C-alpha cells in the first residue's frame, strides 16, 4: 500500500495540516475508487470502514486503482469542546465543512459544444482536466480561500480524478443510512444499508454533488444534442451508524458492503455478492426534520431505523418545572408514517432544536 | 412609549426567551419605521443607538409609528464562550441567525394579477397582509421550525408591517458602514456612515432582504404591466463599529445620522439636517474577502475605514516557529487598491481565516 | 401537598433572570429534615427524572421530615449548548467546575466549640447552622461581588445547610451508578441501589457534600477531642447515577426506591421499605484512579463500567489510521492494576493525556 | 542561536504537540535564564516579545545561558470559538493550563538534613537535579497525566534547570503588570512595569510558584539550622498588556525592560539600564476582584493602569430592557481607592462576571 501526505491547511502555531492518502494500484481496466472518511470531525467509524476495508483489499484482486483518505479533516477531528468533538464546521464562522465544496461554475453547453468533436473517451478525458484545472484556480486566488474551502477543495481535486467516489460519514444517533443521486438508485442494492435517500442533480455544497452534478450535467447535454456519453463518475454518501463510536466488528460488515459494490462495479476481479436483506428508500424531498414544539428534557422512544406510524410516540418530554400542573411530562408524536433515521445526541433541547431526521413516504427499492 | 413583550423561544430549563418593544405612535401620515439591535449577540452597541435614540425621539413630533426592539435575540446575546459572546450563529448547528429570514415562495406575478385592479394604497395593504400571513403559515408546522427559524420569522412578521426597517449590527473590529439597496441609494446621504454598499434585488437570508425583496419583486412585475408603484419598503443594515462595545457618545452620533433619515422621511415633524461628512459607495460585487495566505501572528497595519493601495503593508505576520530562516516575520498585501472595512477581531489565524472584508473600486456618493 | 417557590440564584445579560424552583414537602412528625437537587452540572440530566418519580412515590408516603427537591438546579449551565452536546460543567468564561464553587467555613470551629460549649446538644446545634447559614449570607454581602458560580453555589448551600441529610443528584459522563458517602457514615450505603461507593475522607474540596459535611465532621472532632460526643450531625451524600446526557425514567424510579429505602431508615417517612438486595462494594478514595490516554488517537471502549476487570484484560482498542501499516495501527491498552472501571470518556477521539476512565482500585464488599 | 523541538503531546489524528526552544549558550559565570511565552492561548504578545529579545541577544555578550520558548502551548493557541482564541483552559475539563504545575510534596527539612553537609553549590546542584528528577518521575505513570499536567511539567524541567525563570502573560484587556516574590522586590525596578504584585511564598499551580516555591522553602529550612543560603532562583511572571495583540514596538520596550534585569542580574556583561519611570506596588492580598452586581451591557470607564477613587464611575450598566425605569442606565463604582489594572474583554456581562481586578493600598516602590 503506497502512501503519501497531502497539505489542506496549517495552524497558527506553526503546525502544518495535512492528510494520509493510501492507494492501491489496479492491474487492469476497472473503474478507479476514491474513498474518504471524517470530513466531520465527530463522525470517527468512517476510518474504523477505511481500516477493514484495507485489510481486506490486501486479499483481491484489484483491476482499478483505489485511494483512501482517512481523517481528512484534522483542524474538526481535533476541536473539542467538553467532552464533544466540535467537528461540524468551522468554529469560526460555523458553516458546515460539507458545505465547503467547489460548485463548478462554467457552461456545460458551450464546453460541450467545444468538444463534442471528440470522441467518448477523449472528451471525458478532456472533461475530468476541466474540472481539476478549476479546482487548482480556485486555489490560486490572491484574496485567498476560507480555511474550509482550501479543505474541500483540495479533496475534490482528488475526488474528480476517481470514477467513483465514496464519502463515509456518520449521523449523530443514528441508523445507517445511504445518498444515491437519482440515476443510480441500483447502488442501494450492493451495500449493505437499509435506508436509501435518492437524490437530485443539484449542488448543495457537499461532496458527492460536487463531484456527480458536472456530469449528469454533462450526460444530459450530451444526449440534448444526440450523442448518449452516459453518466461517466458515481459518487455516493455512506452514514454508517452513530457518531463518537468506533466498532470494529461494526465497521467490518461495512466494509464487506462495499466490496459488493467495488465487486459489481468490476473494481476487484472477485464476485463478492450483496447481503441479502430489505433495502428501502425515499427521495430527498421527503426526508423532514421534526423540531421540539416546546424546551425541555427528552427520553427518545423512536428506535432509528424502525418504522413508526403517524401519531406513534416519538419522545416523552419532560419539565420538572412544571411539576404538578398537568404539563411535567408530554408526549411529541410523529406526523406521518415513516422512519426515524437520526435523533439528536443530547436530551436538553429549547423550542426548535432539532430532534429528529424521519424519512416519509418510504418505499422498498 | 408603550412597551411590550414579544416571545420568540423557549430554553429547556423552562425560561421563555422574549424581547422587549418599544412603540410610539405617531400622530399624522408619516411612514412607519421598525428598528431592531443585537439579532448578532455581541453587536451590542445597537442597543445604545437604540436608547440615545428614544431620549432624542422624546423630544421630537412624531407622525409616523416606531418599534424598537433592543436585545433582539437574547439566546445568542447570553451565550458566552470565554471572554467573548459566542452569538452570531446557533452554537448547536453553526446556523447564522442573520440568515433564517424567511423568503416568500408565492407567485409574485400571479398575486399581482389578482389584485391589479386594486388602487395603490390598497395595493399596498394587501400585499403587506399576505407578507405578515405567510410569516404565520410558517410558524404553523407540525414539524416545528428551527430556533434560529422562529426567531427570525417573529421578528421579519414585524418588520413587515413596517414601511422603514432599520436593522442595527457592528462588524467584528470595524469601521462605520451601510448596506443599501440599489433602488434607494439617496438614503445614504442622511446616516452618518461614511462607506455604503449598494446591494441587488437578491435573497441571501438575511432581515433587510427578507423585508424588501418582495416589494422589489412587486415594484418589477407592476411595472412589467405598465403600473409604476415603485418600492414601497425601505430596508437598511447598519453596521455601527465594532463588536463587544458600548460607547453611549459614539451611539449619539449615530442616532442622529438615523434621526436625519427619519427627517428626510417625515417620520418626524421636525428638519434635521444630514451631518456634513464625505461619503462613498462601492457595488456589493466588489466588496472583497481576503483570507490568510499562511497562519501566524498578526500585526494589523491597515486601519478601518481609512483608503489604501495595492502596494501598502496589510498585516505583518509573525511566525516565532520560523524563527532565524527569513520567514519569520513577513508582509502581506492587499492584490488591490480598497478600503478595508473590517478586519478579524483576533491576533492568531490558520491559513485562510478571513482577515479583512475591503471595499474595491469605491465611488464617492 | 408540594409548595414551589422560587428561589434567585442569578441573572442573564438581556435581563432574564436566572431562578430554581424549590419543591417541598411539609413533615408531620419529628423526622430529620431532607434536602435534594440535581443537574448543577448542565448534562446530568437524569437527575431530574430522579427527582420527578421520587415526588411522585412521595405523594403516596407519610412524611415525619420535610423534604425539599431542587431539579434544575443550574439554569446557566441547563442551557448552555456547543455542538450536539450541553457544556454544562464550568463557566464556560472561565473554566471553573460549577462544583467547585462552594464556601469552605473559615472560621474557627475550636473557637466557637469552646464558646457554645455550655449550651446542651440541641442547642448547640441549632446554633452552629445559624452560624452556617449566617456565614452564607455574609458571603454574599460583599461589595465587590462574587462569582457567578460561587452566588448559585452559596445560595444552594444556605438552603442545603438547613437541613439534617442533603443528597446532591450527579451523573457521571458514560457511568455506572456509583457512590460518594463520607468515612463517619458507611452504613448509608447499604440502602440505597448503588454497586460502588467511594468513602470520603474529612476534606473539603469545592463541592455541595463536603461544603455540607465539613463543618458538622470538624465539630464532632473538636467536641469528641474534649471527650463530649456529638456526632456528625448532617449527611451528605452524591449520587453518581449512570450516564449523562440521557433521561430514562424507569431507570429513574429504581435510583428514587433506593432513596426512599435509605429516607425509611432515617425516618423520614413512616413506612417500611427495605434495601434491595445486591452486592455492594466500596473503596476508599484514594484509590480511585484515573487513567489518560497514553497515546493519541481513536478509542474503541472495551472495558464495560461497572464489571470488574483484570490488569490482563483489553481497556480499550486504540486505533491509528495515519499509522496503517506499522504495528501502532491498532493497539491495546491495558489497566495498571485490577480494579473497577466506573466510568470512560464521551468521546472516541482522544488526545495524549485525555481522561480514559476513572477505576476503583483495591475494591472491596461493604 | 541553537534550536530543538520539546515534544509536549499528540492530537487525536496524530499530529505531534511540539515546542521551538531556542538557546543562546553562555561563555562565562553569568546566572542561566528560561523565558517561555503563550502558555495561555490567546495572550500573544509574550512571542513578540520573545522575538524581540533573541534580535536584541545576538548582539550582547552572553555570560550565563538563555532558553527561550515561544508558542508553549499549541493546543491552546489554536484553539478557536468564534472569532477569539479559547486558550486559558482545556476546552474538554475546563482546567486553567497554568493551574496544572507540580508542586514537589517531598519533605525538603529530611531533603536538606541529608545534604546539609555539602557547600552551597553542591547543595544547589544536588536539590537543582532532585526537582529535575521528580518531573521525569511524575511523566513515568501508568495511569498517565493530563494534557495539561504532561505541558506544565514538561515545561517546569526545563524552568528548574534555570537560575532565572521568566514567564511571559497578557491580560485581558490589561496594563502591563508584574508578579514578583517578596523575595526579590528589587526585581520590579529594571522591568518596563509600572505596576507590581509582591507574592508569598505559595504554591498555587502556576509556573513562578512551581520555579520558586522550592528553593525559598529551602531558604527558610537552611536558615532555621543557622545557615544563610538564600533563595537560589528568581521567578517572575510578566502580564503585558491586552491579550489578543501584536504590537511589535509595544514589545521591544517589554524586551528592553527583561534586558535591563538581566545586565542587572550579570547574565549579559554589558551596561542595560532601565528605563526611568514611576513604579508601584502592592501586596497580593490588596488586588482584589470586581464582579457584576447586575447584568447588563457594560461601558468601561475606568481606564486600566490610572488610578482612582472610590467616587469614581468605573462603568456604565445599560439596560435596554429596563428602558424608562431609573435601572436604564446606572454608575458602578469601586468600594476602595485603587488602581484598576484590567478589565472584562466582552461589553455584555451576567450577575458576577469579572468586570475589573484592581490593585489597592499601592505604594511607590
Amino acid at each position: 500500500v503506497d502512501k503519501h501526505e497531502v497539505r489542506v491547511g496549517e495552524l497558527a502555531a506553526g503546525q502544518p495540516l495535512s492528510l494520509p492518502v493510501y492507494r492501491f494500484k489496479g492491474k487492469g481496466a476497472g473503474p478507479s475508487v476514491y474513498i474518504q472518511a471524517n470530513v466531520h470531525g465527530a463522525e470517527v467509524q468512517g476510518n474504523a470502514v477505511i481500516y477493514q476495508l484495507m485489510k481486506l483489499l490486501e486479499h483481491y484482486e484489484l483491476l482499478g486503482d483505489i485511494s483512501l483518505v482517512p481523517l481528512a479533516n484534522p483542524l474538526g477531528i481535533n476541536q473539542k469542546s467538553g467532552e464533544f468533538t466540535l467537528g461540524r464546521f468551522d468554529p469560526i464562522t460555523g458553516v458546515n465543512w460539507n458545505r465547503e465544496y467547489l460548485d463548478h461554475g462554467f457552461n456545460i453547453e458551450v464546453w460541450y459544444q467545444e468538444h463534442s468533436h471528440l470522441d467518448d473517451d477523449t472528451l471525458i478525458t478532456a472533461f475530468r482536466a476541466t474540472l481539476v484545472e478549476e479546482c487548482a484556480r480556485r486555489l490560486n486566488n490572491p484574496w485567498g480561500v476560507t480555511t474550509g474551502h482550501r479543505l474541500a477543495v483540495t479533496l475534490q481535486s482528488m475526488a474528480h480524478r476517481a470514477d467513483i467516489v465514496l464519502d463515509l460519514h456518520t449521523g449523530p444517533k443514528s441508523c445507517k443510512h445511504l445518498y444515491c443521486p437519482e440515476y443510480e438508485r441500483s447502488a442501494a442494492q450492493y451495500f449493505s444499508i437499509p435506508y436509501t435517500l435518492l437524490i437530485p442533480n443539484s449542488f448543495g455544497g457537499a461532496m458527492d454533488e460536487a463531484a456527480f452534478v458536472p456530469w449528469w450535467t454533462l450526460a444530459e447535454v450530451a444526449s440534448s444534442h444526440g450523442r448518449e456519453l452516459g453518466v461517466r463518475v458515481s459518487a455516493l454518501t455512506l452514514e454508517l451508524g452513530s457518531q463518537e463510536r468506533i466498532d470494529l466488528d461494526d465497521a467490518l460488515e461495512d466494509a464487506e458492503g462495499i466490496l459488493a459494490y467495488l465487486s459489481h462495479r468490476g473494481v476487484i476481479a472477485e464476485t463478492v455478492l450483496p447481503k441479502p436483506m430489505k433495502r428501502y428508500g425515499c427521495f430527498l424531498k421527503n426526508y423532514r426534520k421534526f423540531h421540539a414544539p416546546k424546551a425541555g428534557m427528552v427520553e427518545y422512544l423512536g428506535k432509528v431505523g424502525v418504522p413508526m406510524k403517524a401519531t406513534d410516540p416519538l419522545v416523552n418530554l419532560l419539565r420538572l418545572d412544571l411539576y404538578g400542573t398537568g404539563e411535567e411530562l408530554t408526549v411529541l408524536r410523529l406526523p406521518e408514517d415513516g422512519v426515524p433515521i437520526l435523533h439528536f445526541a443530547s436530551a436538553s433541547v429549547h423550542q426548535g432544536t432539532e430532534l429528529y431526521k424521519v424519512m416519509t413516504k418510504v418505499f422498498e427499492l
